[PDB]
């Protein structure tokens, strides 16, 4: 293969040590309220801004190749502690950074890094332990407003606009965020099943005031295939107008004689009926009309495999809604009936799908957002007077988002970083296999103090004379970093969900115990 | 051809040696459970971390072109001992160095490298007989998980799931390693003959609970061909209905008239079928409904066999099963009746194909997992928090179960690196032809020694020591590396496949004792 | 043309001998027991490893373009005497050299090099001619095993099986080497039936890659006249084919009605059926039919004779054969069964008749009769432990196999380098015509003690010390160089075959005297 060049021991692992050092030295003026941000040079734009630790990490790769190799690896840890959680990633960065270092320098010649290894993860074990002894699972919805807004560095908006979509959709709802054009936040919700389709004729319309055609207790008729008629159409009415039910019906195309049957029975005969385009991309669209089949209780009529054919219908083969409002450009049902195991079922299925389905051709979200909730879907419209600025706010905010769902999920403990420090005694009452296992357990101790003592140092203070403050003080009190004193964690409403306090630590720890164990590096040659 | 640089004698050797001891001292820290890992730069994306001498090795080229031939030789060793074995690869590096050395220093004027070789070859011939002698076969379950504890580097969560997976699918039975998704091991067991293709229609659920079709002895058909035409489908029904059995059928699909025949056939009179299609790749599709026939007992339809429509059906060309469960996804069958000497035969056609074919289109598994599923196959996915701690997991897992089917059909021998020490005496009642087969038996007689001298070196000690401290002691006694101290081998578990150990020194000195034979290499010029 | 660049004389030859002494150098190490082998890296893949003289030669080319020139017309020398014999290829190189030098020393400005050629030729005929009055041809088998076992360079095993496969298969019989896997060696015989005649019809390939139809467990039906017949016989043998294997059908011909059927029924449900012409002249065909009938077990159909009718077949009248292979021009048959005792019997038959029949025409039928049965070929299964040792010893496989084949079809002379050094009192008898020629002849004279001083120099010994002791000493005895000691040669079973040592000398003379005329030398500028 490729020509390569190799280095042996503490040497080499000085050089690992360096890109690590240098790229959490990058990621950790970021954290905490005094925290501050990092620009990053964009290829084809305006350069980002950014508080976010992960999106620090993966903008830092490095010209000497085993830098570049503890580079990657704890960009991995923040790649990793961000996807599993969504925040607390300059946490895990500094974590990670703390247990490689300290890892790094207690190796000697008859020490055994493997089973040094060994011991940070016992130690690690048991801190989560007694993390989860610690939790207190949220309850008042004021608390989600204190974990958003912490999460948001500060900003009481963010955690109040996230605490009211979080109330109006559900505490396990769909939550999106997308930029805004308007200069302020806003908060959307959308209920039932909206897509962007629209009546293909005018005179469908019902009401004067708006142009719409609006419906309620109504059928549904889908039809996979196009309905040029045939007058495959025409038992499908009848069976309307004999129930006295409103019938709107999506389909690839109305047209031909369909669509001629369908405004002369609407403009004469006052019958109730409209009819929309399939939401319509090729394959896509299939799967979208069997989502609204599913929905709203009743099936999709053309070629599937087994063809159920419109000529041939009955009333259990159609669907059923509570409302339905159409207009020029959009469509949405509301209240459709159908089975919520199946429905369920199905969303279960399309998670488990784009979880895999590394495309990127997000749609099925789109998917995920219209197959709705329960209590609906919310939209986060951030404002902002620059793009940078948006990406910037956008960026905090899908942290507090995250964060809050961690919380509800989870459950919620101390802020500031004390969580990790009122651990420490869990770690007093081990009992160590061997010197190599108490070095371990020794490294996770002395890595338990950073994040509180970064959060301090950030601030412009003597971090590592606030955490033994902390430590001697009792186990409510902490550092409030950003008022500058000492108070009450809980009650000032400094907290953290214990999720990300969780994944940071195990994500850190379970790389960089991995990365002390080395003792020859392999790499490229330029 | 291309311009070309050659080079002469003891110098060219020593270029060529620097290569190999090169490579050799980047593989020889990872042995033994002292030892150390080696992370190796990916060029797309994070490194790799690794304790694995053959990932090691062949990582590992070098620029100039005379080292970089040792190198290749040796990467040969790694290669083909993994290869055979699928363990005991660093152990053949270190091997293979230590007779490269040996010999290349020992060449002289009037000195035959050639007849040395023999000599060496001479002495493994000797040295592997009394190994086979010193073999125990594997008979207590304990002595499986200690083989699996020991190759996975100590970690006896491992090998006793490893032990657990043997126990409950047989010691020839079939483990495979895969990726979780979970922090944790797990282990999962496979019964029947499963595959990744649900019922093509809802209508065929009979149980409500799990929304499957679940059926008791059951008969199958099987059309590698479409069925659409009710004339070829009704008599296949008219046999199953009079022989009051469920049938399940699988079909490249079923699709036309028989369809809408299976579905209201099903939803009245209650009739009991299941339709699915076929597992679904083309050729691949062909070969695994001749498997599912043959297993099942009976025969497929549609074939480029053959001489067999479906309208003429015989109860005795269909299939017949224990049980059978259907999902949207999946469908498994359990217990099918067939001539075993028969299906035995198809697994050792199987077999040989596969070992045949070197193109990683592993289907030809897939087809291994699905026709000995009637044992049972075990899936042992690997836990951890991060993708490069799972390929280091997953590499020593593969490892330990190489290891465990090398123990189970060949046998145990002494661990530490004893079972070769112990095996000098037999090279002492060896009778030379001439001085230089006195060399190569020496060769060979110094390089017994190594292995146990660098498990002992990397925990920090005094290998050599230890060495001539364990030839001293009696033949049950060598070093425990890890425990720092010696102890009863076998009694402690700390055991090696023989097949392992016999490869290892085979490969290492059958490359090794070639190379010493060199006097003048040719390179290509930069 | 290209841009040119030229040099005068004896600056000149100086150069492209600095090649040739380079390129010869490097060769000339592997000559004989005591001899060594030489690396030779490999572009894609892990390096060479060989004692070949020829593939170290092409392996050589240099970067001084006039060097170069002399090094390709070295590797012309090797590469011609390997084609041309297949062994001897480091003597016709080490011959060459010492022809190139001491030709080129001998030049001046009154001297006339083509002359001095036409002296060196006329040496070489002189000496080819005593060399033919010394071959002995060769007689007991034992002869060939040492021919065999000395060309391998000492291995006993490969002359052992070279001489096994050589009796069971004949001494002018198909012999082929070919990888194994095992370990060790593998002697494989396998026995066929190859004619020249191909499929009736492109419609029966059955592998897509080449044009064959290739089939194994099958049947063979043999039919002594046409068969244009309905379904009076075609579907009768066809019938019984009921229990499935592959079939091959041999007739004068098939066409029709019979041969619509055969690839109707091969194109649609596939039938695995073949159809060839009988091999076909007249009244020879018929005891070829019988032939086959007799080798695959079974017998022929349509003799009238009176006969077996092709409506009355039996499985126990068609035939068996292990395996079936074949293309457009050709159709070869494969492990057939049957009485081994009437085939011996069929055997003795021929030979009885051929040796009494008048007069010459239909024994060469009674040849081709006798040598399409009767038949092997040797597969030589080569193992070792590793691809670059089963190639060198492979190399050295096919050297000792050409080298019996030159052996048993012009002769053996005295091994050593003995054969040519008794040709030099030959040379002591010639009259040449001028004092160029006898430069020539004094060449020749000088060249001929080359090869056995160079094996002896190989050994770490004083060659020239060696030739002069052999050459004081009597005809039938030689230097044994492995021992270490003089010995009779013959009797010791150091012997070589007679024409090898005439093509080597040959060439190398051929064309190294050739070189020496040269005055002038022109390349290309780089
Ligand atoms: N006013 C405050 N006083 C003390 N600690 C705070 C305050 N505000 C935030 N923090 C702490 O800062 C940490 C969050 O830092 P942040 O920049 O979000 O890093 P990450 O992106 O890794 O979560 C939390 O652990 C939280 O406890
Ligand atoms: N606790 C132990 N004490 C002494 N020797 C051990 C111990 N564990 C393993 N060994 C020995 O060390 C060797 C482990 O080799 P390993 O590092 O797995 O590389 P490989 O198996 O690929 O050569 C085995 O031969 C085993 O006998
Ligand atoms: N034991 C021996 N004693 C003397 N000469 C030997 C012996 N074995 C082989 N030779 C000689 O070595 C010569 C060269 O053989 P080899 O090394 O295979 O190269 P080549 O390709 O020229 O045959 C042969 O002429 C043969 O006679
Ligand atoms: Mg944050
Ligand atoms: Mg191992
Ligand atoms: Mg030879």
């Amino acid at each position: 293969g490729s020509a390569k060049d190799v280095k042996f021991g503490a040497d080499a692992r000085a050089l690992m040590l360096q890109g690590v050092d240098l790229l959490a030295d990058a990621v950790a003026v970021t954290m905490g309220p005094k925290g501050r941000t990092v620009i990053i040079e964009q290829s084809w734009g305006s350069p980002k801004v950014t508080k976010d630790g992960v999106t620090v990490a993966k903008s830092i790769d490095l010209k000497d190749k085993y830098k570049n190799i503890g580079a990657k690896l704890v960009q991995d840890v923040a790649n990793n502690t961000n996807e599993e959680a969504g925040d607390g990633t300059t946490t895990a960065t500094v974590l990670a950074r703390s247990i490689a270092k300290e890892g790094f320098e207690k190796i000697s010649k008859g020490a055994n890094p493997v089973e040094i290894r060994r011991g940070v993860m016992l130690a690690v074990d048991a801190v989560i332990a007694e993390l989860k002894k610690q939790s207190k699972p949220v309850t008042t919805p004021e608390e989600i407003a204190q974990v958003a807004t912490i999460s948001a560095n500060g900003d009481k908006e963010i955690g109040n606009i996230i605490s009211d979509a979080m109330k109006k959709v559900g505490r396990k709802g769909v939550i999106t965020v997308k930029d805004g054009k308007t200069l302020n936040d806003e908060l959307e919700i959308i209920e039932g099943m909206k897509f962007d389709r629209g009546y293909i004729s005018p005179y469908f319309i019902n009401t004067s005031k708006g142009q719409k055609c609006e419906f309620q207790d109504a059928y549904v008729l889908l039809s996979e295939k196009k309905i040029s008629s045939i007058q495959s159409i025409v038992p499908a009415l009848e069976i309307a107008n004999a129930h006295r039910k409103p019938l709107v019906i999506i389909a690839e195309d109305v047209d031909g004689e369909a669509l001629s049957t369908l405004v002369l029975n609407r403009l004469k005969v006052g019958l109730q009926v409209v009819a929309v385009k399939a939401p319509g991309f090729g394959d896509n669209r299939k799967n979208q009309l069997k989502d609204m089949a599913i929905a709203t209780g009743g099936a999709v009529f053309g070629e599937e495999g087994l063809t159920l054919n419109l000529e041939d219908v009955q009333p259990h083969d159609l669907g059923k809604v509570g409302k339905v409002i159409v207009t020029k450009d959009d469509a949405m049902l509301l209240k459709g009936k159908g089975d919520k195991a199946q429905i369920e079922k199905r969303i279960q299925e399309i998670i488990e799908q784009l979880d895999v389905t590394t495309s990127e051709y997000e749609k099925e979200k789109l998917n995920e957002r219209l197959a709705k909730l329960s209590d609906g879907v919310a939209v986060l419209k951030v404002g902002g007077t620059s793009d940078v600025e948006v990406n910037e706010k956008k960026d905090r905010v899908t942290d507090a988002l995250n964060a809050t769902r961690a919380a509800v999920e989870e459950g919620i403990v101390l802020g500031g970083g004390c969580a990790l420090l009122r651990c420490i005694p869990a770690l007093d009452s081990l009992t160590p296999a061997n010197e190599d296992q108490k070095i371990g357990i020794e490294i996770i101790k002395r890595t338990l103090k950073i994040p509180a003592m970064t959060i301090a140092k950030n601030a412009g203070v003597e971090g590592s004379l606030i955490v033994e403050k902390i430590m001697q003080s009792s186990s409510e009190v902490g550092y409030d970093a950003m008022a500058g004193d000492f108070v009450n964690m809980v009650e000032k409403g400094i907290i953290d969900p214990t999720k990300v306090v969780r994944t940071a630590l195990l994500d850190a720890a379970g790389v960089a115990s991995l990365l002390t164990t080395a003792e020859v590096v392999v790499t490229e040659i330029p």
